């Protein structure tokens, strides 16, 4: 179900057809690693948000040729050294919906974002910015302050340490009905195999706001950054079918 493989040593030149940009690596980089084409996601302490004065993680954006408007999922590997502080959480990466803001405390009425995060001793979440003015009835699915976890009892302490583990964020909009948004959207998470879903969500509030993009930003917390120096490296970035 894999449509296609982002090639790491196009990152920084365009990324194939992989449509990338916005490319931020900062103090991370493309090398080889345990026999693979990684990024070694460089992480400072006290790096975390802008909030934060040290140089963590990196970012890009990515519009791939195939990129289903409707449904789409995206995957990695991850690999963290044994010792790898995770505190109390940061992010991956994930599908953004429409245009405008959705994330680091900013809503807006056409845009919305479902991202993985890590949690504390490596659990897992779906983090969601969900669009401004616009109802949904999953509980507490609100775009006011920052984003809504999902799954927090489902995977504790799911990323292991000296191991590839497997990450997956799955996004399907929801459908209309003359124009209005039917609370059928849903999200899926799969860490190592386990998969968790989410459905009845309101992605978008007009069928022309879609899913439009893969957005990449690894960092520490907020609000805690990283407790020391340390390192995890990426892999094998895939666009799938949903
Ligand atoms: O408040 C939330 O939904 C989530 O917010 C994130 O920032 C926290 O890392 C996570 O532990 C929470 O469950």
């Amino acid at each position: 179900n894999v449509i296609s493989t982002l090639d790491l040593n196009l990152l920084t030149k365009g990324g194939g057809s992989w449509n990338v940009d916005g490319v931020n690596m900062k103090k991370s980089a493309v090398t080889t690693f345990d026999g693979k084409r990684v990024v070694k996601a460089v992480y400072d302490k006290n790096s975390g948000t802008s909030a934060n004065p040290g140089v963590g993680g990196f970012s890009f954006s990515a519009v791939p040729d195939g990129l289903n408007k409707n449904a789409i999922t995206f995957a990695w590997e991850v690999f963290y050294p044994k010792g790898f502080d995770f505190a109390r959480g940061g992010k991956h990466g994930g599908t953004f919906i429409g245009h405008g803001a959705a994330s680091g405390y900013q809503h807006s009425k056409t845009g919305a974002s479902n991202r993985i995060m890590w949690q504390e001793k490596g659990g897992v979440i779906d983090y969601i910015y969900p669009p401004s003015d616009l109802k949904q009835k999953i509980p507490g699915l609100d775009p006011e302050g920052h984003g809504i976890g999902f799954f927090q009892d489902d995977f504790k302490n799911a990323l292991k340490y000296d191991v590839w583990n497997r990450i997956e964020i799955g996004t399907k909009m929801n459908t209309f009905k003359n124009g209005i948004p039917q609370l059928d959207g849903e999200s899926y998470v799969i860490v190592n195999g386990k998969k968790e879903v989410l459905k009845r969500i309101n992605w978008s509030r007009s069928p022309d706001l879609l899913i439009s993009r893969f957005d990449w930003n690894t960092f520490f917390g907020g609000p805690l950054p990283s407790p020391k120096n340390q390192v995890a490296y990426f892999t094998n970035f895939q666009m799938k079918k949903y």
